[PDB]
């Protein structure tokens, strides 16, 4: 039955009503490879890049199988979600319109590889603990470098491009790295800024690859905190799964008096006040501009979904 019913969900892959947690139970945990080969498969990217269907499996299992399924938040599902997302964006009018095979190959495996082996805990907690990550990459994006460079490892050791010339290898790793970083929460307001001077300026060029990357980059930073954009069942559940890992960090920093992180105590915040202040300030900012730049029925229902969702967050206070 239930490989049955995986099959027949993928047919509405682009909804953005999708349901990446049945999908990932009906499919035993397989949702990331199931999906993301699934979307290969549609993009066209098996024939355009004569992939080995064996290697392409074996390189997204090895993807999947990296994340750390015991993270409540930071697992393989949030990276499907993130990469079921992408494609949905990938669909718009003006990135459906310019983007070629090799950006769409880009894009997709950055979101399925954007939080690959991510520890469960965050940038200034691994930093404070002296971790091994933050002196390797010196206190700078630690998290993303240590995504992105564990999925060049997957790549080289997958031999899924391994027809493809070097200079093309290293510039996948390249411009896999430059999506990867953009995830960096930390750096939003870089990106934001940079972003909504060019479309003051109205001066990007879609067919000009670099603006087109800057774009792309913006289009994931949106998948990957597009939880309060989806349906109101959908977001409830991100937002458990996100708040119970922030608090976990808080609970280990409380038991060894590491300092206690902002947004991980227990005892002091709340599922519903996290949110609502994520949404005000980083989804509402994000979303609006990415608004501006495609402005069509799948962003408004997203800003819709979040005046939604953090009206329900509100009727869950006093
Ligand atoms: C979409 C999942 N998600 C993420 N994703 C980040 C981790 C990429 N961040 C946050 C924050 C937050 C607020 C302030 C500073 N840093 C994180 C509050 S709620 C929330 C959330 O639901
Ligand atoms: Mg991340
Ligand atoms: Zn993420």
């Amino acid at each position: 039955d239930y490989n049955g019913q995986a099959k027949c969900m993928l047919e509405k892959v682009g909804n953005w009503n999708f349901d990446i947690f049945l999908f990932d139970r009906l499919t035993n945990g397989n949702s990331l490879v199931s999906l993301t080969f699934h979307l290969f498969s549609l993009h066209g990217l098996i024939e355009y890049f004569h992939l080995d269907m064996m290697k392409l499996r074996r390189f997204l299992v090895m993807i999947q199988e990296d994340y750390h399924s015991q993270n409540p938040y930071h697992n393989a599902v949030h990276a499907a979600d993130v990469t079921q997302a992408m494609h949905c964006y990938l669909k718009e009018p003006k990135l459906a319109n310019s983007v070629t095979p090799w950006d769409i190959l880009l894009s997709l495996i950055a979101a399925a590889t954007h939080d690959l082996d991510h520890p469960g805990v965050n940038q200034p907690f691994l930093i404070k603990t002296n971790h091994y990550l933050a002196t390797l990459y010196k206190n700078t994006s630690v998290l993303e470098n240590h995504h992105w460079r564990s999925a060049v490892g997957l790549l080289r050791e997958s031999g899924l491009f391994s027809h493809l010339p070097l200079e093309s290898r290293q510039q996948m790793e390249t411009q896999i790295g430059a999506l990867i970083l953009a995830t960096d929460i930390s750096r939003q307001n870089e990106y934001l800024s940079l972003f909504r001077s060019h479309l003051d300026r109205g001066d990007l060029c879609l067919e000009d690859t670099r603006h087109r990357h800057l774009v792309l980059q913006m289009a994931l930073k949106c998948a990957d905190i597009c939880n309060p954009c989806r349906t109101w069942e959908l977001s409830k559940q991100w937002s458990e799964k996100v708040t119970e890992e922030f608090f976990h960090q808080g609970d280990i920093e409380k038991k060894y008096h590491l300092g206690v992180s902002p947004l991980c105590d227990r005892h002091t915040e709340s599922i519903a006040n996290i949110q609502i202040g994520f949404m005000t300030y980083l989804v509402e900012p994000l979303f609006t501009e990415w608004a501006r730049f495609s402005n069509t029925r799948l962003s408004q229902t997203m800003l819709g979904h979040v005046g939604l969702n953090k009206a329900s967050w509100k009727g869950l206070q006093r």
